[PDB]
């Protein structure tokens, strides 16, 4: 389930963190108007670059955070205002996140893994839920 999925990713989380992000950036480009850092370059020469790898890690650390201290899938209201102050994230908007966890939830089902897929999708859901009444547009 949810709570073993978040075990499984952080046994090997930057692997999982740079084949999810890089899902992320490949099924939404225009996504990249928000990294112009990964602009015009292949998964392997991205994987390759430091500050990849230290965002990606970065960005699943908090996330499996956020995740394991969710009740049924939904995040603490102290997750989702941290995420929304964030200076990193001013001017973003909901729909990054919904297309965050849509790559997130498409690469766990094509994943040979068990994984829970449909409680990632809610709990991507309950965190955007969370994040426009934490004052997100
Ligand atoms: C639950 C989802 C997310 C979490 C947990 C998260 C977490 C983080 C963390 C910990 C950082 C600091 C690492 C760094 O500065 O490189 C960061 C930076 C950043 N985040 Fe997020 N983030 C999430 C979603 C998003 C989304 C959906 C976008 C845009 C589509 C985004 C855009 C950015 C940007 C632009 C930075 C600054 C990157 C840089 O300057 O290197 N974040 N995020």
């Amino acid at each position: 389930g949810f709570k073993q999925d978040i075990a499984t990713l952080r046994g090997d989380l930057r692997t999982y963190a740079q084949d999810i992000f890089l899902a992320f950036l490949n099924k939404f480009p225009d996504e990249k108007r928000n990294f112009k850092n990964y602009v015009g370059k292949s998964d392997q020469e991205l994987k390759s670059m430091a500050k990849f790898g230290d965002h990606t890690e970065k960005v699943f650390n908090l996330m499996m955070e956020v995740a394991d201290r969710a009740t049924d899938c939904v995040p603490l209201a102290s997750d989702a205002s941290t995420l929304v102050q964030m200076k990193q994230h001013s001017g973003l908007t909901t729909g990054n996140f919904e297309k965050l966890f849509v790559a997130l939830v498409e690469y766990m089902r094509a994943s040979g893994q068990s994984f829970d897929s449909q409680s990632w999708d809610r709990f991507g859901k309950n965190l955007v839920s969370a994040l426009s009444s934490a004052g997100m547009k």
